[PDB]
């Protein structure tokens, strides 16, 4: 039973613009259905209308996958460094930039007229995720099993911006994986690193 599928950082706020991180690839365990995903964004939070996110997966396999939403797919390996972040120009356009900045590769997506669900700019994150799968049309949606990882995703150099001013991570609320009444994660802020240590 998955009581909670969000850990880390979430910052509460309006007129937010570009939210971004460098993020380590952690080393996946549990097997081939076990997964874990460390991703940015925009909303999707206090705001339900859309969501603005980029980031990457892990799998208890050793696989690895990159991905951005308002498509999945650079390679991405163990200890690699990606720079992730969104950017959101209005509320029904923006971008997504994923570098991994250990093998110089650099994927991007540019948004516009996005008339499927608008942002609203009010909520920026740095989250570890157990994420949903569906199938069966759309009916059936189960959450993956979460895979165990080492060592801790560190977002570091982590940037968020409203306004064109730069906002703090100090008032961010915290939350995290919470699996059988049980913490599975133990993120935390300090400074612009949000660390989330699989426990």
């Amino acid at each position: 039973t998955v009581e909670s599928n969000w850990g880390g950082a979430i910052l509460i706020g309006s007129d937010f613009d570009t939210v971004s991180a460098t993020a380590n690839v952690p080393s996946a365990s549990g097997g081939s259905s076990a997964a874990g995903t460390a991703w940015v964004g925009i909303d999707g939070d206090t705001c339900q209308t859309a969501i603005l996110q980029t980031g990457f997966d892990w799998y208890g396999d050793g696989t690895y996958d990159a991905w951005y939403e308002w498509e999945v797919s650079i390679t991405i390996s163990e200890g690699d460094s990606i720079q992730m972040s969104v950017t959101a120009t209005s509320d029904t356009s923006g971008s997504a930039t994923l570098e991994n900045l250990t093998t110089g590769q650099k994927v991007s997506k540019s948004f516009s007229n996005e008339s499927s669900g608008s942002l609203c700019r009010t909520n920026a994150e740095f989250i570890i995720e157990d994420f949903e799968e569906c199938n069966s049309n759309g009916s059936d949606c189960e959450f993956v099993p979460f895979a165990s990882f080492s060592p801790a995703v560190e977002f570091t150099d982590c940037s968020v911006t409203s306004d064109g001013e730069s906002v703090s991570l100090d008032d961010a609320q915290i939350t995290q994986v919470i699996i059988n009444n049980q913490d599975v994660t133990d993120c935390s802020v300090s400074g612009t690193t949000v660390s989330c240590s699989y426990v």
